[PDB]
């Protein structure tokens, strides 16, 4: 798609020029060797301060062929403990979602800063597993402690 890709390729020219320190975006590659501006693989830095500090979060984000129409799927691999992450690791975020807040001058860099800022601030009216979820609802330190020890697990 010369319109997904063009965008894509926009996106790559920025991200490099800046980004947030400790965070990675990079496009992965074809199996013919050209690289694959639909599938890239990027890494969310725990915030300082918190409970995710030090942990370094491996995500995928794959966009379909009408990108920027539709936000790109963002998963995490592996799956992460979060009221908000799937089972399978994909994110619940109002701006991924095409019907919801999705607009497509969103960035990559918004996308990765939203998750960001997701992850150590959950919603709580919008669960996307049981488990974390329910620790968040029932005991917000035994939560916590469960986000340092998953920081320490991701830790580089
Ligand atoms: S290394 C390494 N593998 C990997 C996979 C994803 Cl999805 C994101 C970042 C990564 O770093």
């Amino acid at each position: 798609s010369g319109i997904a890709l063009s965008r894509l390729a926009q996106e790559r020219k920025a991200w490099r020029k800046d980004h947030p320190f400790g965070f990675v975006a990079v496009p992965t590659k074809n199996p013919d060797g050209t690289m694959n501006l639909m599938n890239w693989e990027c890494a969310i830095p725990g915030a300082a301060g918190t409970p995710w500090a030090g942990g370094l979060f491996k995500l995928r984000m794959l966009f379909k062929d009408d990108y920027p129409s539709s936000p790109p799927k963002c998963k995490f691999e592996p799956p992460l403990f979060h009221p908000n992450v799937y089972p399978s690791g994909t994110v619940c975020l109002s701006i991924l979602e095409e019907d919801k807040d999705w607009r497509p001058a969103i960035t990559i860099k918004q996308i990765l800063l939203g998750i960001q800022e997701l992850l150590n601030e959950p919603n709580i009216q919008d669960p996307a597993q049981a488990e974390a979820y329910t620790i968040y609802c029932q005991n917000r330190v035994e939560y916590e402690k469960r986000v340092r020890a998953q920081a320490k697990k991701f830790a580089p």
